[PDB]
């Protein structure tokens, strides 16, 4: 009905410069409800399960260690139609093909080292919520 | 010549959270001239005259009371080519079909409860100025 | 009980550069309630009544015309303990004796041309509300 | 040596309006290092242990439920001389005795419902880190 | 390899209102490296060489003196793929055909008096770097 | 009369993180006039002349190389009563003895590595203008 949850995590590239701000600011500007915010140094198994469909890539081996090197912050948000709303908030993957006024279109430099990853589909979010955010760790209201 | 006036009013949905700020900020940053700013609890006749062409709508009855429930703020602005400039500043009606970096594309959630209404055309503005903003209540310079 | 109203008006010196923004932003960020916002080109009688106790001043004649030259914006706000809260928000009259992070301590240059005037006391506000803001023009909630 | 940790938690009063932003922004502006960020609905035992020295207060019973009503967010930060630096960042308890440009001096309204609580002393932080933030849940670097 | 330099200068129209900020902010928000920042009152020979290919224009005579009247600020930036990045950062020349969230799409009013000019191509920058920014006046790192 | 010039330079510590923004923003918020902005890698002679009265200090040798290691940006500003106005804008040297809402009171961590240096007195500015900012490189208006 109105329990659309979206998993979004900030890659360590931004947290090196911090810049965690203005993200929740944009989220509340749109008017979304925070449901959870937990950050942990995810182990290699979690990273490979996150990109199990992307393992057969030469860049997969590089990224699975590059993002592992620094600490990472994960977050889940609740809102109506938040699916694809987060996507349009971020912007398309390629920095060149990313208009300003967005997240990916105003901060990222290269596809190799981006800052934000998210759920492409509701079905993807249905597993991006689990195995990293343990249950009964959120708020329902 | 250069007397293009545009009537723009903030619906009570935003004033519930306030958030009246940054609007005049964007207007002055673009470089528009304020001509008037008056707010009143508009009566039902004013609301129905505002949407006389939209009366034959099932959603009209709901909105004409929903926006009447809270207090509203109205505003008029003077600037060159401000017509359709305000429109591109806000964004298209549907929140999904509204890119970020705008007004309607960064704050609104659903078409039912939006925050900003404006003049689609110059002819529309020619009556949106009147019957709510009483004359000799503005500044010409 | 909780009906503390404060009259605050922005002098034309700032409206020349606009800069009306961030004021309502600070007010809502503190958590005050807007009760009214009307602006008019005040006549000489209104200005002299505003400073009837300051008429016997050589600078009074200069200011009563300098601020009259441009348009002015007046505003009233409702909040608990807003009295002297607005004062500490603005800062002491002399720009030199005004710490940063405030209104008067971050924008004003000289005592001759300031941007904001306010109510020193509750009794002062009891008349600063009237004779400029006509009654039944506010919102009680 | 350089492992000064400070426990700071945002009370639900602000999270009702969100406003979690700009806090990490100020922290990175000063140049502090984030060490942990976890939020949970703290049980009554945690709240009473937090204010064990304040239990013999009539206001204690009210606050221990008022802050429990909504969800709360806790946070720990690492930085040199962060002790009393967080304190001067927030401001003195009474909103009246709190200059602007701070946290407590720019957001809070009344002593009854504040938004931020922190560690008065290093010894206080030595227990404010524990019993809420479980160990091996932070980052050392 | 990674020595892509772009010459960008702010026309005096903005410097009349200042507004030099939020420009470098976006550059560091994207994460570009500053290589040089010098401002001088450019002489007519410098101005005509800047628009040598635009001399045969009726508007050329007007613009060459309009921006000459006030002081101008020039700047050069270093970054990967910086070319066409500033171009999309500003926006297309016509203010009407310029979406918000950008520089040209959020500040300029008319094509006659814009605020920012830049290098369309790398080859254009290869002469825009010289004859205004004297060599050995930058930083390589 | 009204030609009060103040020399202010940003140390490389901040330029490592950039953060050059918001400084000109505060300056225009107060309403000061920019007169010059030039940045160069100052040689050792310039640095020792800058602190000729501070040479007989053990920390002098460390700082004269620490600030020389990175590039530095210098700036001069024109405004009425700008003397000691810049000082109150920055804040007292010790970060602990520096209230928030300022420059030194919101960014600096330790006295060893600060970000901003300025002119204590008008007489000091009378030489801080020269020997670094070459004459006929400013704007008088």
């Amino acid at each position: 009905a109105n329990c659309e949850r979206t998993f979004i995590a900030i890659k360590p590239d931004g947290v090196q410069r911090g810049l965690v701000g203005e993200i929740i600011k944009r989220f509340e500007q749109k008017g979304f409800r925070l449901v959870g915010l937990k950050f942990m140094q995810a182990s290699e198994d979690l990273l490979k399960e996150h990109y199990v469909d992307l393992k057969d890539r030469p860049f997969f081996a590089g990224l699975v260690k590059y993002m592992h090197s620094g600490p990472v912050v994960a977050m889940v948000w609740e809102g109506l139609n938040v699916v694809k709303t987060g996507r349009v908030m971020l912007g398309e993957s390629n920095p060149a093909d990313s208009k300003p006024g967005t997240i990916r279109g105003d901060f990222c430099i290269q596809v190799g080292r981006n800052i934000i990853h998210g759920s492409d589909s509701v079905e993807s979010a249905e597993k991006e919520i689990g195995l990293w955010f343990h249950p009964e760790e959120l708020v329902d209201y």
